[PDB]
Formats: structure tokens, C-alpha cells, sequence
């Protein structure tokens, strides 16, 4: 057991690392993607929309890739990356 989930791809993460365990693996994506379990386990951009709780609280929250976008919208204070309108 325990064999090579890392081997078995270079782009395993899509971006990241793919990383070895006891009958198992992960990955180390890069900057918000999240492990595409939902469909093997790439890099799919994370919830910037759950990872913090006042981001986009007062406002909108448009998730995008490797990033997210916070509209209050803007006209008033809302924080690029910092999440919390403003
Ligand atoms: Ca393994
Ligand atoms: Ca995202």
C-alpha cells in the first residue's frame, strides 16, 4: 500500500504539490486554490467568501480564482483583500 499519489502527476494539484500518505495523498496548492476534490484534487480556488467572516460582510462577496473580489459597492471604504466594507 501506501504507493505514489504524488508520481502519479506533476499538475496532480493543478498548481500546488502533490504530497504522499499511508494509503492516501494530498497537495500543496498555491495561492487560494483548494484541493478540486470535487473532482479529483487539483487547484480550485478556494471560499475567500467563508475564509474570513466580515469579508464582504457588509457588502458583496464575487470569489473568483487564486482571489476574490469585495464590492460594498464601491463609492464607500471596502477592503481590496482585507475583507470588510468600509
Ligand atoms: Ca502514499
Ligand atoms: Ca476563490
Amino acid at each position: 500500500t501506501d504507493i505514489d499519489e504524488c508520481r502519479i502527476s506533476p499538475d496532480l494539484c493543478g498548481r500546488g504539490q502533490c504530497v504522499n500518505t499511508p494509503g492516501d495523498f494530498e497537495c500543496k496548492c498555491d495561492e487560494g486554490y483548494e484541493s478540486g476534490f470535487m473532482m479529483m484534487k487539483n487547484c480550485m480556488d478556494i471560499d475567500e467568501c467563508q475564509r474570513d467572516p466580515l469579508l464582504c460582510r457588509g457588502g458583496v462577496c464575487h470569489n473568483t480564482e487564486g482571489s476574490y473580489r469585495c464590492e460594498c459597492p464601491p463609492g464607500h471604504q471596502l477592503s481590496p483583500n482585507i475583507s470588510a466594507c468600509i
